[PDB]
């Protein structure tokens, strides 16, 4: 596997902003670093700021895309602690949207001293149903997203990308559909499959950062109810802000409203 050294250029990884305090920005599925361009801005007077693609983005060249390394989340958070040794990283704050969220958890319990503050937007830490637990998915549910993503990957693509954004934004749309459409197909399946296998209520109680979940009024992968069982379970002293806008991708859809909300998360950590 690389070493985070070759990662820095495997991931693309830019550093950017001025000053000592550390944020790392993390993307979610179906996007890579660009989705965070319209925030960035508001960070980077005040912090030095960390991005990366995740190795599933477009913009990774998908020799590097190691299916059997891959299909556990935990290599996602190799990757991450490998290029935060490799820049001598040690303290920062991380910013994760959805696959990256579940990221961002892992990663500040392998890590404690490393991760000053999480804060998770779009967050779950379990998609599908448990008994007394809403996680938005039931079994055959996510199977039919399975064969349709296998069936016809640029159908599923045009009819989920909406979905996904929520609010009437069609730039919005265009921009995640693009990024959506520069995935390869088995790539992306493969992720999906790794997220809908990821089940992190049990090791939540292990976090011990400081957390801001941020979430939306509404959000095709996460239900209402989620927020306050992270708020619940997390280890650490946990915050939820509202986002007063609709989507799954609010740093596409609504910039301005959500850097409001990371320049508060990020104030004092």
């Amino acid at each position: 596997a690389p070493s985070g050294a070759k990662l820095l250029q495997i991931l693309n990884v830019r550093v950017v902003g001025n000053g000592d305090r550390v944020v790392v920005l993390s993307h979610g599925f179906g996007t890579d670093q660009s989705a965070w361009s319209r925030v960035l801005p508001y960070l980077t007077r005040d912090h030095r700021v960390v991005l990366y693609d995740l190795v599933c983005a477009g913009s990774v060249n998908p020799e590097h895309f190691d299916f059997r390394r891959y299909d556990t989340l935990d290599s996602y958070v190799d990757d991450l602690l490998a290029i935060l040794d490799a820049l001598r990283i040690p303290r920062c704050a991380f910013v994760g949207h959805s696959v990256s969220a579940m990221i961002g958890i892992l990663a500040s319990i392998r890590r404690p001293e490393l991760f000053a503050k999480l804060v998770l937007i779009g967050a779950s830490p379990r998609f599908l149903n448990d008994n007394d637990y809403h996680g938005g998915f039931e079994l055959p549910e996510i199977q039919q997203v399975f064969d349709a993503m296998a069936a016809n990957y640029s159908a599923w693509a045009v009819g989920y990308a909406p979905l996904a954004v929520g609010a009437d934004v069609p730039a919005a749309v265009q921009e995640f559909s693009r990024t959506l459409f520069n995935m390869r197909p088995d790539i992306s399946l493969h992720v999906c499959r790794t997220v809908f296998n990821t089940d992190l209520r049990g090791v939540l109680g292990m976090v011990r950062s400081p957390c801001v979940v941020v979430q939306t009024t509404r959000d095709v992968s996460v239900p209402a109810s989620v927020a306050a069982y992270l708020r619940a379970h997390l280890g650490g002293r946990t915050t939820v802000e509202f986002l007063q806008t609709e989507g799954h991708l609010p740093h596409l859809s609504a910039p301005g409203l959500l850097a409001q909300v990371l320049r508060r998360a990020l104030a004092r950590y």
